[PDB]
């Protein structure tokens, strides 16, 4: 058989998002909110606004030293900048914007680990950092892990 869904598409835009905290994850599960940095909520708001919504902005959401990803979200608004504080587990976010998650699986590191990010230093794709972005070829390579993961 064949998977040739994800080989296909040329616009789209998929980041790396890191939480220190797993109640932070189980809030956005639970309100399809996010908020990151300041420099990442840049990062975001920019990739959403110039896709002018003709392709996915995709979060690929992994716990900081937890050893897999949780899962998969879609950005689903741009970010707004002066919102109530405070909602997080750390009071160190400013802003929120909506995401949709997709997917909610524990995916080892393992079975990711040897895609290379050639605009991270051909670190693996498993040692970036919060918003580290991802080339799309390498993208497609990592959804499709994730969907067949079991
Ligand atoms: C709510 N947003 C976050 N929560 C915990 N850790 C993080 N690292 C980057 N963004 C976050
Ligand atoms: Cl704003």
């Amino acid at each position: 058989g064949e998977n040739l869904y994800f080989q296909h598409m040329k616009h789209g835009r998929v980041f790396i998002i890191k939480s220190y905290s797993e109640d932070d994850i189980h809030r956005s599960i639970k309100y399809n909110i996010w908020c990151s940095t300041e420099h990442g909520n840049k990062r975001l708001d920019a990739a959403y606004r110039s896709m002018n919504g003709k392709g996915p902005v995709y979060l690929l959401f992994s716990v900081n030293g937890s050893g897999h990803f949780c899962g998969v979200a879609e950005m689903k608004s741009a970010v707004d900048y002066n919102t109530c504080a405070g909602v997080w587990s750390q009071d160190k976010w400013k802003g929120r914007f909506d995401v949709r998650w997709i997917f909610v699986k524990d995916v080892p590191n393992s079975q990711l680990r040897h895609i290379r990010l050639e605009n991270n230093e051909n670190k693996p794709v498993t040692n970036s950092r919060d918003t580290q972005e991802v080339p799309l070829e390498k993208a497609k390579q990592v959804l499709k892990i994730i969907a067949s993961y079991k």
